[PDB]
């Protein structure tokens, strides 16, 4: 260490001749005792290196090749300083980066080497793309911009833009984002690219550009579209005049989606109904129907002739927006019956699926008839073309959206309802074809389903025979046949069906229902509903059961707008068909038994089966055939028990042989198979009675080997930026393997304490919680971050509680991985959604001891540090948002305050008190989820009130501090999302609170004149 600095210092003090060898010998001097004894510094060797720069290039082009050496030889440095662990310091390091490429004396290769190590060395760390401040992250995304803007033009102008684009995704997801003002500089480099026709970095731009619109779109809405009506005709002039590179298009398509998304809030048209409107807009909207409907007609817009989907949607949606220059759906009909070859007549096929499907009211049903006509006149060519497919599910979508009106005429009725007849005959004929056998059965579902065509006794021969293979459209087909319409008779057609859907290949293919995966719960009810008295009753008493991206920036835009406010807002069977659909079943169980073999044969086909053979016991026992008692004895239990033994012994094999890769893809598969067999919702259904008898199935000896693997798997050893540690690239084979089990062992631990099962959950949950001891957990791990997530996640549950033991057990990990990852605002981000789930367990305080009080001082802290880092300034609006739901669990799960008190300096502060401060946040997304989770403070939601002083008090509060977040303060944007906090909270209050409710009118009443609300919306507010 003291002979290096010595040699080091020795070497800096030669002369320039004697440097020239001292480079090298520095170079060389590193070794392996010397990095093991320097690990800390390297900030001392990093400036000795710095002043031997700063001496170097102060003494023609003959320096040119020295340059490139010095700047090789800090690489390198670089590469030997960072290669182990980031030692280095991020700061010092990016001022160097900073100041060497700010000025202009050094090269041009040296500046394009300098932001290679800039990219590929300090933007490609975690750490380093955590620790940068949002100081530092402006200036450079300024200075590299500048350098960008630059007249200059070399092959490194691309390289400039990674950068950018790198640098806006670190400015826009590590900090509170770069201020408005910033809008120009990508104006510029718009401006200038339409000069240009190189454009060597737009492709990059705009993808940078497309994140800082997404970043600064909660906020500042008006100013992004008028940045879009300033940028989006030199983008259509761009598209037009350019070379058309797939790449640049793509990223132009995003843009102009998310400037329509920005616009119109989930398709608003108009603008009373939350869209915003402009001429410029409306110019706009027109010039770029007229570029799409130009491109779309074009080779490289889709052999295949259909066209990318995201010009389809966006398409869609310029449609939507334009059809009331006269715009409609007659250029559709006229695209659709004029054009001849199937490459022209693609495109407007699927244009006007996708319209149908997202918006059923955008086609008048005056001009449905002339639609339907055009369709049956384009399905049939007397064999099969590149356009049928595309044709059936047009006709699908058409179907869909006519069940959707009430307000038909009966001539119109009446009318197409010979079409349906007609296209019916048309597609029924030909429904051998196995290519289309998907679009062909989803017509024909669509047809059933809204009693468009009665059923004739030639449709129930396709379920019959080898006509047809079963399949899961054909399964859904037959789902809604039983459920509108009933069997003929020609004990024989019922028993028939049910040999198609059990029909087993003697001796080696496994039957077709076994071979692909099904829907829950779909076969299973209609086997158990073709042996009913009343086939038509059963599917329908089935059916009746209730089961268990920039869409929210448009949702809070209509919340903004007040457009959307959620708030205030027995049986009998035939015993011979019983009998008969159980010697089917006990044939084909018996079947795959014989023909199950150690090692070839699969196992989720097993598991499958046993799953069918349990969900029809179930569907027998939610009606009054069965009992669970009896079913317990039945021979269908028996082979479903045998079925699992032989799977179990599937897992047995690989607890040994940990090593092999070629098991883990039928291990995932059985392992999610199993894992959605059970199900955690208490709702009596044919799901929870099947659930619990696959719970009754698993064996003590196969979940024992379960959690042996998942303790042993455990134990082992392009991007723009920095890779997310919770990112899914990060997991191998073996990593999802584990998370799969884990999920299914932790899903198998909560939902066994209703049933009495073979094994005991009480050691599974053990075993489960010593996955994550202290002396085994290492929480930097990316394997061991999920597991810990996992356990987080899944373990607690409101209904049947952890002992307090196991909960301490829980939490105690969590502080110290909270403060591994601080400076991480993803990962701090989904710890705060994770353990929100521990709040049910934890609020009960029936069994106060002292565990309990630990627990709930325990989870305490570690939210009040999370506070009291937040309000140092120090995460940004999305964990923040996290952390309110996280108080709004709180205020839920203690509504009086008794125990949910966070102590921070001293200082106790209850989470009533605390949940209101959000209500005068910085953004507007974090007002508006504080404002409309507001009601906490007014009823129990446990729907009882709550006392009135405290009731009075709270109201009080939070509009002082509405009105305060108001005081505070081109701008206009700003003002309407204050005025729209304050009338969400003021409305919440009103809806939700009869003792409050003169005291908010009143409030209302004083701020139409003191606030400036604006009365024409607090008057919509006052009629909803």
């Amino acid at each position: 260490l003291n002979d290096l600095l010595i040699c080091c210092r020795q070497l800096e003090h030669d002369r320039a001749t004697e440097r020239k060898k001292e480079v090298e010998k520095f170079k060389r001097l590193i070794r392996d005792p010397e990095t093991i004894k320097h690990l800390d510094n390297w900030d001392a060797v990093f400036r000795f290196l710095q002043k031997y720069i700063q001496k170097e290039t102060e003494c023609q082009a003959s320096r040119q090749k020295k340059m490139q050496e010095i700047s090789s030889l800090v690489k390198y440095f670089i590469k030997c300083a960072n290669r182990r662990a980031p030692r280095l310091k991020c700061q010092e390091l990016l001022n160097y980066i900073m100041d060497t490429v700010k000025d202009s004396s050094n090269g041009a290769i040296y500046g394009a080497d300098c932001s290679n190590i800039l990219l590929k060395d300090i933007l490609s760390v975690r750490k380093y793309w955590c620790e940068i401040s949002q100081q530092q992250w402006l200036e450079l995304f300024s200075v590299y911009f500048r350098l960008y803007l630059k007249p200059s033009q070399d092959v490194h102008r691309v390289l400039v833009a990674r950068i950018i684009h790198a640098v806006t995704k670190g400015c826009c997801s590590q900090t509170d984002g770069l201020n408005s003002k910033f809008l120009d500089f990508f104006s510029k480099a718009i401006q200038c690219a339409r000069q240009e026709k190189s454009s060597s970095g737009l492709n990059h731009i705009l993808a940078a550009l497309t994140i800082f619109l997404k970043t600064l779109a909660v906020n500042f809405r008006i100013r992004v579209c008028e940045l879009g009506d300033e940028i989006l005709p030199t983008l259509l002039y761009i598209w037009t005049q350019h070379r058309l590179n797939d790449s640049l298009k793509e990223v132009i398509i995003e843009l102009f989606q998310l400037q329509i998304y920005i616009h119109h809030p989930k398709g608003a048209k108009t603008q009373e109904k939350g869209a915003y409107e402009s001429t410029k807009w409306r110019s706009i909207l027109y010039n770029l129907y007229d570029l799409l409907v130009n491109e779309i007609s074009h080779i490289g817009s889709r052999r295949n002739i259909a066209v990318k989907e995201n010009l389809i949607e966006l398409m869609a949606d310029i449609c939507h927006q334009v059809f009331n220059i006269e715009l409609g759906w007659e250029v559709i009909k006229d695209h659709l019956q004029k054009s001849q070859n199937d490459f022209d007549l693609v495109p407007w096929l699927q244009i006007a699926t996708q319209l149908i499907s997202k918006y059923p009211a955008s086609l008048p049903n005056c001009e449905l008839s002339p639609l339907l006509m055009i369709l049956s006149q384009l399905l049939p060519q007397q064999r099969h073309g590149e356009r049928t497919p595309y044709v059936l599910r047009c006709l699908t979508e058409v179907a869909l959206c006519q069940d959707k009106r009430s307000n038909l005429e009966s001539s119109q009725k009446s009318d197409l309802l010979k079409l349906w007849n007609k296209i019916w005959c048309i597609t029924f004929r030909g429904i051998s074809s196995e290519q289309i056998q998907a679009e062909n059965f989803g017509l024909l579902g669509a047809i059933i389903q809204g009693s468009l065509v009665e059923v004739d006794r030639e449709f129930w021969k396709l379920f019959t025979g080898s006509a047809c293979r079963p399949s899961c459209p054909a399964v859904c087909c037959l789902t809604l046949a039983l459920t509108t319409s009933i069997v003929p008779g020609t004990f024989s057609l019922k028993e028939s069906i049910m040999k198609w859907l059990l029909f087993y290949q003697l001796e080696t293919e496994v039957p077709p229902i076994l071979h692909s995966n099904f829907p829950h719960l779909v076969l299973e009810k209609i086997l158990v509903s073709l042996t009913m008295k009343n086939c038509k009753a059963a599917m329908n008493f089935f059916q009746s059961v209730p089961e268990c991206s920039f869409s929210e920036v448009e949702e809070l835009f209509l919340q903004t707008t007040f457009d959307k406010m959620d708030f205030l807002t027995g049986f009998s069977v035939h015993q011979n068909l019983k009998e008969s659909l159980d010697r089917c079943l006990l044939g084909l169980s018996e079947q795959l038994l014989n023909n199950y073999s150690s090692e070839i044969t699969n196992s989720e086909t097993l598991v499958r089966c046993s799953r069918l053979l349990v969900g029809v016991l179930g569907c027998y026992c939610y009606m009054g055939v069965i009992a669970e008692e009896e079913a317990y004895k039945s021979e269908l239990f028996q082979k479903a028990k045998s079925l699992m033994q032989c799977a179990g012994e599937s897992i047995t094999l690989f607890k040994n042989k940990t090593n092999e890769e070629f098991r883990i893809g039928s291990l995932r598969n059985m392992m999610q198979l199993c894992t959605r067999c059970l199900s955690n919702c208490t709702k009596k259904s044919p799901n929870k009675i099947a659930s619990g008898f696959f719970l009754r199935l698993l064996t003590s000896k196969l979940m024992n080997d379960i959690a042996d693997i998942c303790k042993s798997l455990a134990s082992f050893i392009s991007t723009i930026g920095a890779i997310n540690p919770l990112a899914e690239e990060y997991l191998s084979k073996q990593d999802l393997l584990f998370l799969d089990m884990l999920k299914f062992l932790c899903l198998c631990v909560t939902t066994a304490q209703t049933n009495t099962v073979s094994f005991r959950a009480a050691d599974i949950r053990r075993k489960l919680l010593m996955l994550i001891d202290s002396s085994t957990l290492e929480p930097t791990k990316s394997l061991h971050l999920h597991m810990y997530l996992m356990l987080l996640k899944e373990l607690p549950g409101e209904e049947y509680p952890l002992p307090m033991e196991d909960v301490l057990e829980l939490l105690k990990p969590l502080s110290n991985v909270c403060s591994l990852y601080r400076r991480d605002q993803d990962v701090c981000k989904t710890i705060l959604n994770h353990v929100l789930h521990v709040v049910k367990n934890l609020g009960q305080s029936n069994m106060d001891s002292e565990n309990t009080r630990d627990a709930q001082g325990q989870f305490l802290t570690v939210i009040g540090a999370f506070w009291h880092l937040t309000k140092e300034r120090k995460y940004i609006f999305s964990v923040r948002m996290a952390l309110v739901n996280c108080l709004k669990t709180l205020l839920e799960a203690d509504p009086y305050s008794k125990w949910a008190i966070l102590n921070v300096m001293g200082k106790d502060f209850p989470v009533n008190e605390v949940f209101t401060q959000f209500l005068a946040d910085n953004h507007h997304q974090v007002r508006m989820l504080a404002a409309e989770s507001i009601n906490r403070l007014f009823q129990d939601t446990k729907l009882k009130a709550l006392p009135l002083k405290l009731q009075q008090t709270a109201f009080e509060n939070a509009y002082l501090k509405a009105q305060e977040g108001m005081r505070e303060m081109e701008t206009l944007d700003e003002i309407y999302n204050r005025k729209s906090v304050l009338l969400t909270l003021i409305a919440v209050v009103l809806s939700c609170s009869p003792i409050c409710e003169k005291q908010a009118l009143f409030a209302l009443c004083k701020s139409v004149k003191e606030n400036g609300l604006e009365p024409h919306l607090v008057k919509k507010v006052l009629e909803k």
